[PDB]
């Protein structure tokens, strides 16, 4: 019966993971488009203020949501951030990407557990229940990495994005990012000059990315670089395969680990 909205995919789970079949939760932005710049519609406006709560990250990730509340008011759904609580980090622009942290992640169960069981103070113990029951997933999870992190020599991987920088900082590891690195188009010449002296006083093993690498860039890395590529995602959006497979935050997080180690371990 309880009905919350969500914003992007992460948000999405935490939410149900809690909720499951006693409430009825949706996500706005389809886990298949760019959350960050992702904007409402008047639709979507409506539909917020028609369920029961309304969940997002952070004001620093869906920027929209300070005019949305505004605009709109208390009698209806009652809005609740999830990164309330958490010291942030050096992103003014601050960083939102705290969910990339199975530590942070958990506050923030906890911190939409509380808005939940308070809409709906009956099946307090069952919200409560499951809730829970995920925090130990994620501190399950927690171990994985913490204990990767130090059987690791490494403590530091080149990327190419740097929405990592919570998980970095969880495991005293650095995230390195590159000038001008995309996995569609390879570097220029002067970009990938500056990338290979730095692969060669670091030994520089994988260079992780967004999204899949494409020929040329995957290609020319490990010839100019003599590294190769893996992907270590931001949970902001799911395949459609990933969706139809279940593979969610714990599943996709623990791919993470893995390309991870083929740097941390070496
Ligand atoms: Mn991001």
């Amino acid at each position: 019966k309880l009905h919350v909205v969500t914003t992007f995919y992460p948000m999405y789970e935490f939410t149900k993971q809690i909720v499951k079949d006693k409430g009825d939760v949706d996500l706005l932005i389809p886990s298949s488009v760019e959350p960050h710049d992702w904007e409402p519609t008047p639709k979507d406006i409506a539909n917020i203020q028609d369920a029961d709560l309304f969940v997002y990250n952070s004001e620093y990730m869906e920027t929209w949501v300070p005019s949305a509340e505004k605009s709109m008011g208390q009698g209806h759904a009652v809005f609740v951030n999830a990164s309330k609580g958490i010291d942030l980090m050096e992103g003014h622009a601050m960083d939102p990407h705290v969910w990339l942290s199975p530590v942070l992640a958990q506050k923030e169960v906890k911190n939409i557990t509380a808005q939940i069981v308070k809409q709906d103070p009956d099946n307090k113990e069952y919200y409560e229940k499951n809730s829970k029951e995920y925090i130990a997933k994620l501190q399950d999870l927690d171990k994985l990495y913490r204990t990767t992190a130090k059987k690791a020599e490494k403590k530091e991987f080149i990327t190419q994005h740097t929405a990592f920088g919570y998980l970095a900082k969880e495991y005293g590891l650095k995230q390195v990012p590159i000038a001008g690195l995309s996995p569609d188009q390879e570097p220029s010449a002067a970009s990938l000059a500056k990338l290979k002296t730095y692969a060669k006083e670091h030994n520089v093993k994988v260079i992780y990315f967004e999204e899949i690498a494409s020929s040329k860039v995957a290609d020319t890395l490990a010839s100019e670089i003599g590294a190769k590529t893996e992907v270590l995602n931001t949970l902001e959006g799911l395949s459609k395969e990933e969706q139809d497979k279940g593979l969610g935050y714990i599943d996709i997080m623990k791919q993470n680990l893995d390309a991870l180690k083929d740097s941390l371990l070496v």
